[PDB]
């Protein structure tokens, strides 16, 4: 059994922060670019290493997701990659457990995307599958984002959240979700 | 003799009740009772900077993540929230010790600090590499952006590694409450 360790961005250091990069870029089925990796900073990295060698990492967030009217507080994952020789392990599961703690204990939901693939993962877990459009408030105001309709998650923790409702998460360069 | 006191970081998630409870009861009183919900929620998300005497919380300070825009580019901020010591500890330079250990999560994490300053601790800031941010402040609010004229000339920055023209607009993202 693994067990992730959640390591604030600040905490990691040079040679860990340089294997995590380049891990999550070698893993990610995703076009993981150099804006995706500042997504995943700020945060907590739940990790999981091999005999020195970063073999699994989630990142969780802090952002705002506004959901009629309210802006709220949202522990917003990034980056979820295992190595390709320890895939079928079950650490992505030990990374989401850790991940799901620090929301618990820190945020008002979690909240992500899915690749269509993993979609059955997140939802065995309990995340619910979000049905209402997405937007984000762009600096000219909400902007609809259709593309990523369908590929997103949350977490409520202890709200309740009417899931065909409009979620406009909060403005970034690159993927917004 | 010099006595030193120094601050542990730990992450909103890993406080318990009793900690987060003996938290805001102290802050509340730094602030004189001026700590509303929305303030203690603004605390909330990050690593707080704790310290403690006889098992009590003396000291505090919150450093969470938020977008600050600037030239057009969503900067990746940690934002002060809560920074308060007990009114029989100071002069203890305990605010210094908090200023510490907020300083290298921002180090260590962001690509600026930012925050917003009484009139007080202008001095103290200043002091420590922070730089008061001259330009208009606004918020990205959700029709759009708002000047925020009140919060000018309150906003501190401490760049990491980014040159900051302090001249320029800084607009916050939204939340409720004081956005700054």
């Amino acid at each position: 059994v693994h067990t992730a360790r959640l390591v604030h961005t600040a905490d990691l250091d040079s040679e860990t922060r340089q294997d995590i990069r380049q891990m999550v870029t070698g893993a990610f089925a995703g076009d993981f670019t150099e804006t995706d990796w500042e997504h995943t900073l700020g945060g907590m990295h739940a990790l999981i290493w091999h005999h020195g060698a970063i073999i699994a990492h989630a990142a969780v967030i802090q952002r705002r997701l506004i959901y009629r009217g309210n802006a709220l507080r949202c522990g917003y994952v990034e980056g979820v990659a295992v190595r390709a020789d320890w895939r079928g392990q079950r650490l992505v599961s030990a990374l989401l457990d850790a991940v799901e703690q620090v929301m618990r204990g820190a945020y008002q939901l979690g909240a992500l995307s899915s690749s269509a693939r993993a979609r059955r993962l997140y939802a065995s877990r309990g995340w619910l599958p979000w049905h209402g459009p997405t937007s984000v408030l762009a600096p000219t105001g909400p902007v609809r984002t259709p593309d990523d309709d369908g590929t997103v998650f949350v977490l409520p923790i202890d709200i309740s959240l009417d899931t065909s409702a409009e979620l406009m998460c909060d403005w970034r360069a690159g993927d917004v979700w």
